């Protein structure tokens, strides 16, 4: 079997990575934990077994076949080249390879294909793009994509374990001690790198990551540079608007698309629910359509509101939720990892 | 001065209409307060004077010169019209009334010039197309409009006081009581009057009202149609996506344009500051953007995070947030009530142009 490190163990996505190893069909002899000097010494579970958590060092990584990094841009631009110099395959969650020419980028149910050319770094996407990914490559197959128009709805498990617990004190505050939302303390959201933080409690804050200088942020333009890159597509016309909203996990997206050629309703419904990962999930006479709260804890994308738009031809709109920490996070992480193996690329 | 009458003054739009009464400039005489039977013989505030809450019925409006309706569309289909037999002007607030050819549907900065031709009733449209009509008016008077694509973000209020409730419970169950969200109990999300009702806490459902037969909802048709008629321009594509998510107060959208001539985003930042009730909030560099919870509590429309599509020329995409209860719902009909006043049209209607009800 593979040895197998986790890089970021301790994290939101981390502990997610050790949650979908234990349910992998990677075979696994040994498992390492990697994090920070301050969580080294502790002990985590890997099934039933204790797991000492060790620091992250530039030869923290020898005898190790596979590293999956989800713990931060900063870590993995200084650690995975020395995990890869020693042989190391790396599956990198983190955005810093990601528009790297020689790294691929990759949805296994979208552009396995690109696997092949790895050069012993690959980079998972966005969360955000990976379930627009999902729904959206079945339609491209069969009637083409001109262009897409995008608000996400995210959840806050995104932004890290720290997100979460400012969230739920925020939310205790209001409710408990009759805090007015607008009063609330916050440290990290909407952006820990950022210079001014904002309460999320009750509220809807159109910020995700810094600013860029064309006024969208990075996480807008992730999505657009992304999406070009795994379709292989520079001609798909991609515009966001990502917003924070208090749910814990699962993002939720409504979905504008054009296609190249009318693509009927129904037939874009089957074509959804035949690809794999894509969960149709649309009957709008009993209330049927993707939820986040359903959502959270499966690997699958679900999506519906399926209907053309009202007035252009090629137009479609849809509503596509995924949990960001599964198929958005570790599930395309240890599915990139079981892909590799599968495919005899751990090499 | 005028009597006012504010029917369904005990809701969630009603507490609001008496606040927006309270500090408006109309030259209030009596204040009448109606609601259903159940609050008949209570009493509410006005000012400092306690207000006898009435049964709302035909017989209701005998000396009422001014009536805002925020009663559900039933009540409006009932009553509204005997009221304007009474010789009441009717402020409305509910979608019943909204796309009859009689009736003006108005957000005063952007249309009063239609309230000249009211017979009787005058329609507030519904929350998320007003402040949306208050981004995008200044942008239409100078480039036009071509279409719309807007997906909402709105909060619970919107759907009134036991949704309000139901969010807070839902919420101190998880927080409090370690209940998982989807073992909450519902009664009401995501629309009181559809079969099946599901949990909003740490959720976003996408339905806002029932499902109509094109498979968008009533909430998304309603944003198209009213838009359509606001503006007087039948061509403007209107497409919408609504999606009810755990704020309590303020509507949040996501609004994509494109525009009949190329806009320089600098000038339509500019032309949105210069609009009344409108406010800029737009500096990106330091984090400025409009914000559900700092826009609770005011009667401006606030408008940022605007710029250009990435790829079409004359794409724009923003941000509107705006309180729901106020400049969505209590804050537009009382301004139309004093723009009504300020217009002299204050005054009984010649002819009855809408059916009676309740002949029986
Ligand atoms: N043992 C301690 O002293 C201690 C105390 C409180 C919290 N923590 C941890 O700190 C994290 C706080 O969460 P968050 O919201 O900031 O982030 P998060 O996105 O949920 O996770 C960040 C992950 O990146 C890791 N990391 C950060 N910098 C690193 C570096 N230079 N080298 C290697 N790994 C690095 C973190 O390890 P670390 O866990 O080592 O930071 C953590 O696993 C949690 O994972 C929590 O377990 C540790
Ligand atoms: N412009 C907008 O977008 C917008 C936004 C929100 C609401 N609205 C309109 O306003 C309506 C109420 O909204 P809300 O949020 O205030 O709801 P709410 O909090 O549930 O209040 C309902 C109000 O309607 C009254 N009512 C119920 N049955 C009645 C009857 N048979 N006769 C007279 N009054 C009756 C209630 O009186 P009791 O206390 O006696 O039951 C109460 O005053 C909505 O249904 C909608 O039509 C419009
Ligand atoms: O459209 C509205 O403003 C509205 C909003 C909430 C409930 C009911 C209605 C209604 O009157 O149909
Ligand atoms: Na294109
Ligand atoms: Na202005
Ligand atoms: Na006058």
């Amino acid at each position: 079997g593979y040895t197998v490190a986790v890089v970021g163990a301790t994290g939101a996505v981390g502990a997610q990575m050790i949650k979908m190893l234990e349910e992998s069909t990677l075979p696994i002899d040994k498992i390492r934990y990697l994090a920070s000097a301050r969580s080294a010494g502790k002990s985590l579970k890997f099934k039933d077994q204790d797991i000492t958590i060790e620091e992250t060092t530039e030869t923290a990584f020898e005898g190790v076949d596979i590293a999956l990094f989800s713990a931060g841009s900063s870590t993995s631009a200084k650690y995975a080249p020395y995990a890869v110099k020693a042989g190391v395959v790396v599956v990198d969650n983190t955005s810093y390879f990601r528009q790297n020419p020689d790294v691929p980028l990759v949805v296994p149910e979208v552009n396995a294909h690109a696997l092949d050319a790895h050069n012993g770094i690959i980079a998972c996407p966005n969360c955000s793009t990976i379930q627009m990914m999902v729904a959206l490559e079945p339609v491209r197959q069969k009637w083409g994509l001109d262009r897409i128009i995008v608000s996400t709805y995210q959840a806050v498990s995104g932004a890290g374990m720290g997100a979460i617990l400012e969230t739920q004190r925020e939310l205790r505050e209001v409710l408990n001690d009759g805090v007015k939302p607008c009063d609330l303390h916050a440290e990290i959201l909407p952006s820990g790198g950022d210079k001014k933080h904002y309460p999320i409690a009750f509220n809807a804050l159109p910020q995700i990551d810094v600013f860029t200088d064309n006024d969208y942020t990075y996480e807008e333009m992730k999505m657009t540079k992304e999406t070009k890159k795994i379709m292989e597509d520079d001609s798909i016309a991609v515009s966001a608007t990502c917003v924070r909203i208090p749910v814990l996990s699962a993002h939720s997206e409504s979905v504008y698309i054009e296609t190249k050629e009318v693509a009927p309703i129904e037939e874009v419904k089957a074509a959804i629910a035949a690809f794999p990962g894509a969960v149709l999930e649309d009957d709008v006479a009993h209330q049927i359509y993707p939820q986040a709260i359903n959502a959270v804890g499966s690997r699958d994308t679900f999506v519906g509101r399926i209907r053309k738009d009202l007035d252009a031809e090629k137009g479609i709109h849809m509503w596509v939720v995924s949990d960001n920490l599964l198929k958005g996070a570790a599930w395309n992480s240890v599915q990139i990892a079981e892909t590799l193996h599968e495919r005899g690329l751990v090499r």
